């Protein structure tokens, strides 16, 4: 299988949002847990995100579709960002996020 993961760069600035994309793809089972992992811009420690405030996540499972929206981007969150579709990980090959 493997999940889609759109975009591959965005570059946004302070103040503004971001909308990272997945997709499970060519998978005979369904979406079941997700999951969202920054890499701060920093360390190369991966770090999971905690869904609440700032970080939206929406998952639509049928279409097996998953997203999170980042609101009110910071400097602090320049990083790499990857989802995870669990039934074993599978991984997007995440967004290069780049803030003012």
């Amino acid at each position: 299988a493997w999940v889609d993961q759109t975009p591959r760069t965005a570059t946004k600035e302070t103040g503004e949002s971001l909308t990272i994309n997945c997709v499970l793809r060519d998978a005979s089972y369904g979406l079941e847990s997700t999951g969202w992992y920054r890499t701060k811009l920093g360390s190369t420690n991966e770090q999971t995100i905690s869904i609440g405030g700032r970080y939206v996540e929406t998952v639509n499972k049928g279409s097996k579709s998953f997203s999170l929206r980042i609101r009110d981007l910071r400097v602090e969150d320049s990083g790499t960002y990857k989802c995870g579709a669990f039934r074993l990980s599978e991984k997007g090959a995440g967004t290069v996020l780049t803030v003012k």
